């Protein structure tokens, strides 16, 4: 993700005009390819018709492009593409609020899983390790830059996240299925050893812990199953469809005609179409914008910066269970107290 | 459903081009039919016009069809057809997002159901078998494939969903509605009697087994009302004749008049109206993929998988409660635990 | 509620069109009295122009014919008719997913209000009456199906929702406002009679009914909000009058004029406009929609199935809390038990 | 508000016609005034082009009428006003929706705080007071209605929602900010009190009593969100320097020009611009519901009726926790009762 | 935030014509220095075509001038705006309600944390202060004026919200990330604190007050995301260069060219472009309100109020925990009491 929210706090004269120069992140690195693909086609059709076509042939093709220029405007691009692009937003901000943190789990952790100990300890970290395995495995699940990061369940015991023994049992248990739900099964489980051994006091605690663990399984599922449903294929077919058709039509109906024949629209010859041009600009990026947001977990500019999250979400809540347990500043008057 | 998301992470050069080679759940498959027939009428209507009408009888088609071209605007295909679309893919979300998973139940069944005796397992396998047993009979209610897997209830019990007993108490109960609620009945009577003998350890974790199988009830009801309340047939029926009559129309007003006659638009006879098959391709398509949208629990390719949902959710329920009850690994120092 | 959905399972050739030749539900016969009004007018006055009037009054005719059909367009029909559906649209579905249902109540009632004596029967019987009868009152308040079915609240009592103590109880509370919300109070004060009484082991399970009472009335208020707080009737009067105006204009604006005149567009004189009757469909037809939906708790044919709801209900929650109180199936080994 | 909902049940013929004669909450009380402005200014300047105007002044007025005409259109009337229209809706809905009821509280209040003596009802009248003392505060703050039925505190003492020792506790709390929130805070201190005194007999009744005060004030909060929190000045500005630009630009060129000068349009001179006034009726009209939308707690006939709901909520509060504290009608069998 | 709610309660004859007169936070103070320019361009482009240009390059002007005008409509203005300021608009209204407040919490702390003497005033406060503490840390890293506030911790210090003690506890937590979260953890941790010490009666109301802090915390995560996860930047690039581009062409295509050319649309020359600067007007401006409500958290004059917001919710928690507490008004009969 490449944020830019503090440049833009203040509306002022070209608050936006600066962002323009930026390159990261940018519509041009997008559309770099097919924008110079289709300059060129563009370029290639004008230089045929200019210099190699004859009179006759001179005349077919002002003919064809006319046609092109008439007819192109039955392809509903802005019908299909305003949908598409709508439904891709949708799904890209719900994809984002699914992405599990551990922090409403590890608030209670902290405070509620009793113990200075040794074994306090190894509780709460095991516990806060758990829940973020089921988010690691889920998010490696569904995004390239995370299975990348962890191609095996070896990478994922050597970055810590996983024990060896906990990489036993886990391959131990046979299931033909996704086994991102074990380390919740994992964390009831030992939740409720740990209350069973006297470290929660009681159980309307553990059910509290337990009702974020299934918060947790819950954002994980979300997650599952924007991955597994996907955006029906005939949409994305049909939209490339329109937008690849429309500006096919474009490189021959926009093409710069011959002026002493007098066409409507044809009278003033500038060699450049530069509203084509634009017009693709704007067509294609909205594509190109929906292929890049269609799947926000790859290794886009933009897509979600999901690595960095796995690496804080650790060490926060390795901090918040193990370092900050029962262990707070020293109570002292605030600057607004007031005496009796 | 035929997932893709792996292929379209990253935004490059053509990241949508290559699935359109894909025929399994592609546009083309559902709009064959519909397409072939279309285009054998209009050029059969080409080839009368062309060959079998005479002078006067070709003046009076040309009359017709430019009366045809002009006044097939004033069907409002757009207007219908985007909201039809929309509220049928709102809809179709939603009936996703409705679909029960028994992850939240289990993860308390296997933890706050006691007992490694044969008791125990009896009563956390009967209880995910009975939230199991809710969602596979609101499933059969509203999905023809699952309904087609198990055509009556013997199909049930014969697939150990159900067991003998069951299915006898199951018929004993008199309702002339459907009967998808008995088993979340069950289950909340089975896990009071689990609390009443000991198993359960008191009532704040008992309420959260039944809270969450409320949550179930309600995903069930969902289920049950997306299926009930379809879309007001008004509606389909009036964008199919939207659809329908503009592109009978377009049979008339869109073919190639005689350049001869010099009629506006008609300078060049290509003999394929390709513009017009393009519209078509997008229109009817649009409601092609609306008709196959507006039940996605049907036997579609990218209707949902719902018979495989069902298959993991018994299996991944049944290992969580039996296999992985009190089942942890062993509890480890961690890579980066440090010393006091 | 007219329902298809397992007719539309699968997308194939003309899944909408056999939907097409029905008649209950229809758009046919929403707009069967105003299409042939619309018929009537434009045909009257085809042969007040064929055969009635002058030369002189012909060209005035004429002249009047071009200017409405010129300037209808200034009404912005689908700008208005489009926002209108819309909001129609959402409160319809909002409004059925208001409907209180009894089972998150029943289930929780069957298991946790104890007692196999008449006494605990009776306790279980009553509760669910009472829930029903919020129901019930919110619903006769809210359609005229369930008032027409029970005009006075005698009715209500011949049909066992209510007892005559309970309906002497009832009217003896005096309010000048609406009273669905008395048999809330009712159950609230009966669950903790029956936690006091020892039927209710203790305050959790308690809470946890009261909870579902409350999520239940919510519902009932959502559906008086929606019957108190109808559409503006300013947006109806402007839909209306703008499809009226419209198609008013279209009556003088859509005539077949003299083809020797050449005025352009009136080319060709086939008597019947098409197109027109056409466009009268899909706009008049829309706006019959939105008058269908715009009160869903009707007798349309397209209405909710509010009395069978009610007796499904009913029926339901009473064998839920009666006939399976404590009445589980003999619990044994599944088909998938493996022996340790 | 004016309900029409259950004149509106079924789809007939003209359903929506009977409602264009009803005068209160219409569009034509709100554009009354608005409409007389633009007529008698289009008239006025017809008669100048008529009657006053000689033949050089004429031709001007009709060469900047075709101009403006034209050029009127650059100004996106329907862009702006559908975007406006689309935000005021959903936030009127939101704002209805956030308006407090006190029947979840009162379910809890009437039965879980015991005792018939004189000291029970004190302790659950004042609770129920002290809530919808909390609703009236935020009203008042946040509806004209309401504040000029309580124009001071002194009012809302002499209406019985606040004692003269409530008052003066009230005052004596220095904040120089709105003061909305002190009775959720006496509240949850006084159900605090109650339960330490015995009135309430656990921690899970009295946390559920708070968790329905904190939802209570939830929807206070949200009141005072959409209060404070205005739709942007800037849209309201430009939405209604879209609308008045519009049609003072059609006040010169929706004249009716010389139909010998032969221009095109102005063919037939019939004196009244009906279409002109439809599309001021529609669009002028479309801005006004907007002006009455965009605060619904006003003294609009279509304003929501919040004194009137002040009125209910406090009566049927005392009569629920008073009247109806431990009185419920005698347990009989029901009429479907069957014996063992 | 400039809050007009007040003025426009009632839909009056003009009720929107008076904040047309206001400049604080108007339409006009936004667009000023880019109408300015926009304007200058023109005429200076205006005095070039009239005074400079000669024959042969006045006749070059007027065909680039067709050329452009006829041309800028293939750039689809309003298609990519409309989106993009929806898209804004409701990220606007979301971070609004994601804003975090104190009430709920405090309700909870002032009647549940027991003790009138310095220690319960001492925890009552302090938690309080941890809960604002986080709100502030959150503001302060997604809001400039909060940042320009408190540009480091000492400010923060320095106004009260945090103590010298609590700096150097918050400073030896080593973390590379941002630290908003660490208030909430000791929250947690001193609420068990107080429960242990037996100032919180039981685990009910001390996980009561724990969901409060995690709805917190998930209030600040949400403003977390928001401001970590901006609109895509290539959107933004897109609408930019879309209105840029299309008024770049209007500075040549709207030019007045010469009426004795006879081109059509340019027979009047009225030297300004009042339609045209009225199409900059709304575009631009739609565009400018976009660029301010992009960022809420700004010192625009239409961003959100959040410094008061920290005062007010400040005051107000440590008065309601701490004059508050357990200080309720005496008990009387009401009004409307009845005797028995
Ligand atoms: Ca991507
Ligand atoms: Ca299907
Ligand atoms: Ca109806
Ligand atoms: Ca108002
Ligand atoms: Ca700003
Ligand atoms: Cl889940
Ligand atoms: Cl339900
Ligand atoms: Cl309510
Ligand atoms: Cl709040
Ligand atoms: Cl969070």
């Amino acid at each position: 993700t490449v944020t830019y929210t503090n440049r833009v706090a203040d509306a002022r004269l070209g608050t936006f005009s600066q962002l323009l120069l930026q390159w990261k992140g940018s519509i041009y690195k997008l559309l770099y390819s097919e924008f110079l693909i289709f300059i060129s086609l563009y370029f290639a059709i004008s230089l045929v018709y200019r210099l190699i076509l004859s009179e006759s042939q001179r005349l077919m093709f002002e003919k064809l492009a006319l046609y092109c220029n008439s007819y192109a405007e039955l392809i509903p691009v802005s019908f299909v593409l305003g949908f598409y692009v709508s439904l891709v937003v949708s799904r890209w901000w719900a994809q984002y609020e699914s992405i599990p943190w551990p922090d409403r789990i590890m608030n209670l952790v902290s405070c509620n899983v009793d113990g200075e100990d040794e074994y306090g300890r190894l509780l709460r970290r095991t516990l806060m390790r758990y829940s973020n395995l089921c988010s690691v495995l889920i998010l490696r699940s569904v995004s390239t830059a995370v299975y990348k990061r962890f191609p095996s369940m070896e990478h994922v015991v050597r970055a810590g996240l996983m024990t060896p023994e906990e990489h036993k049992k886990f391959e131990s248990l046979n299931s033909p299925h996704n086994k991102f739900w074990i380390p919740c099964v994992w964390f009831s489980n030992l939740a409720v050893k740990a209350r069973n051994e006297g470290r929660i006091r009681d159980s309307v605690l553990l059910q509290g812990i337990l009702n974020e663990l299934n918060t947790l399984r819950s954002q994980c599922g979300r997650l599952y199953g924007y991955d597994w449903i996907s955006i029906p294929l005939v949409y994305t077919q049909v939209v490339t469809v329109a937008v690849y058709s429309f500006f096919l039509a474009c490189l021959i109906g926009r093409q710069f005609l011959d002026p002493e024949k007098a066409y409507p629209g044809h009278e003033l010859d500038l060699f450049v179409p530069v509203f084509t041009f634009l017009q693709f600009f704007f067509y294609a990026g909205w594509l190109k914008v929906a292929e890049q947001l269609i799947n926000p977990f790859g290794e886009d500019d933009d897509d979600f910066e999901t690595n960095w999250l796995i690496d804080r979400n650790l060490q926060v809540s390795l901090m918040a269970v193990d370092e900050m347990h029962q262990d707070l500043p020293i109570l002292e008057k605030d600057l607004y107290w007031n005496e009796p």
